[PDB]
């Protein structure tokens, strides 16, 4: 079958590698980014997936070479300030904890953590960086009234 | 089955109706919005769809009550300045022409028009407004070197 089913797709893969293009691009309000996913899940649903699993694939495709690059991608995406102590990850055994400051969807209040897409992204990116399969579970979230979101990172086989 | 398969989906439907929330939301650079679609089409592909057909559904869901509201949604989305003469649409027979100024993806150069998602959106929105089934075909595009994109609007049964 065809590598790319739509016209714009090869160009998007070039652009995500170009910080000047990202900085000059039009910015879309997050409610519309979410609406897209909502509309295409209605269409997925004769198949099925999750925002976490899509974030995993998204993360793979972003393919950051290191933690500093991971942090940079989150600023470029306007997804917030990712707090990761890399030297401690290297020194310690898992599970680890990482935090996100100034995340999207702060206008949302929910009892349960909301950032499933971001958690997937983090799992996917951490595999690209460190090789291991990771599972990332958000255990605290700004939308619960917390000041930062907190993610538990687990290495798995 | 469940109305909403993900946590954030009911909240997104409320937010798209709230201009204050849109204005205060985080803005995402368009290359990442496109990457999302690229990643979830790879996953769609054991099924199949198009950016045009998703735009149709997106348009339906936005459900603008009139042309002025359609124009406003495009500014809120940061998708550009939509040029539509409503009094002429009312007076004349189809097909019509509408234009878009300052669209996304101006860093893209392509021989063929690129704004398939926007063209779908327009078809879907025009059906919500006028009831008829519409087909919208982009016949000129900024990414061809033109100053504005141009869409042909056809009424169909
Ligand atoms: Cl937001
Ligand atoms: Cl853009
Ligand atoms: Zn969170
Ligand atoms: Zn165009």
């Amino acid at each position: 079958g065809m590598a790319f089913m739509e016209k714009i797709f090869p160009d998007i893969l070039e652009a995500i590698r170009n910080e000047e293009i990202i900085k000059e691009s039009k910015k879309i309000p997050m409610p519309y980014f979410g609406l897209f996913a909502l509309v295409i899940f209605d269409k997925v649903k004769g198949s099925e997936t999750s925002l976490y699993e899509i974030g995993e694939e998204f993360g793979k495709m972003l393919s950051p070479k290191n933690i500093e690059e991971l942090k940079k991608i989150f600023k470029l995406m306007n997804f917030g300030d990712l707090e990761i102590d890399e030297n401690k990850i290297l020194l310690k055994n898992p599970p680890y904890k990482i935090k996100l400051s100034n995340p999207p969807y702060q206008w949302v209040s929910k009892e349960e953590p909301i950032h499933d897409f971001i958690a997937g992204i983090l799992a996917g990116c951490l595999e690209e960086i460190f090789y291991y399969y990771f599972v990332v579970n958000e255990v605290e979230c700004v939308s619960q009234g917390k000041d930062k979101c907190v993610f538990e990172v687990k290495e798995v086989d």
